[PDB]
């Protein structure tokens, strides 16, 4: 049978690695934000039908040019993503994972608006979550409290508290393999470990630096390409993906892969 959720060619490495996929996409700074500091949405155009939703945190002290090369290269796979800012930049994790969530509904708000671009563009039952450092945590904080997201992938993640075992949300964890602000040890590893009941991944960069994941990073076509696979394996339950969303890279980029239920395409 035919997944209704399935958009675009059929990828390929080089698809997945290039700046930007098949469709064009364009942006839009939300004129009046509710529940967080401001946004910028993303979006393609002619995606095929509706597609799922994503809202991306940056870290404490940080704004949206810390996480916003995602926008455009996850959009032009067909999501629609929304970078934020958050209300301070001194915001905890679990107000960013507030304000990510808020995001994601003023999205869903945004979809039924007539005058709205994305109007009709999103399927708002499909929503994932991603961000950095404290905003990692967020994303990890917003899939153990709304169980009902698809899909998250947070980079460098840092919380108080390491314990994520109800995550039951397909989780890529991003680590940067010499992070002297949130240690792998200390941080990505400890929180990867605690998650006994879901899909996971756990991608370290090799010689990376804290801010590995982030705008100017010099792995984008490898970051980039297991981000929008696991983002389309999972929130659009897209078996072509299985592949690239679930192998270890077996790259001289990457420092420490694990994985658990996660299987190959078959
Ligand atoms: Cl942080």
């Amino acid at each position: 049978q035919t997944n209704p959720y399935a958009r675009g060619p059929n990828p390929t490495a080089a698809s997945l690695e290039a700046s930007a996929g098949p469709f064009t996409v364009r942006s839009f700074t939300v004129s009046r934000p509710s529940g967080y500091g401001a946004g910028t949405v993303y979006y393609p155009t002619n995606a095929g039908g509706t597609v799922g939703a994503i809202a991306i945190v940056p870290g404490y002290t940080a704004r949206q040019s810390s996480i916003k090369w995602w926008g455009p290269r996850l959009a032009s796979h067909g999501f629609v993503v929304i970078t934020i800012d958050t209300n301070s930049t001194l915001d905890q994790p679990s107000s960013r994972s507030s304000q990510q969530m808020a995001a994601l509904r003023q999205v869903a708000s945004l979809n039924g608006t007539s005058s709205s671009p994305i109007y009709g563009k999103v399927d708002t039952a499909r929503m994932g979550v991603m961000g950095h450092s404290m905003g990692g945590g967020g994303s990890l904080i917003s899939a153990a409290n709304n169980p009902s997201l698809k899909a998250a992938a947070p980079q460098a993640p840092w919380d108080s508290s390491t314990n994520f075992s109800s995550v039951t949300v397909p989780t890529l964890i991003f680590a940067c393999e010499n992070d002297s602000i949130a240690p792998v040890n200390s941080s990505a590893l400890p929180i990867y470990d605690s998650m006994s009941r879901n899909a996971k991944q756990f991608l370290e960069i090799n010689g990376g630096s804290h801010f590995c994941a982030n705008s100017g990073n010099s792995n984008q076509a490898l970051i980039g390409k297991k981000g929008v696979a696991w983002m389309k394996r999972f929130m659009d339950n897209d078996t072509r993906y299985s592949t690239f969303a679930c192998e270890n890279p077996n790259s001289t980029r990457v420092s420490d892969f694990r994985t658990a239920n996660c299987s190959l395409e078959h």
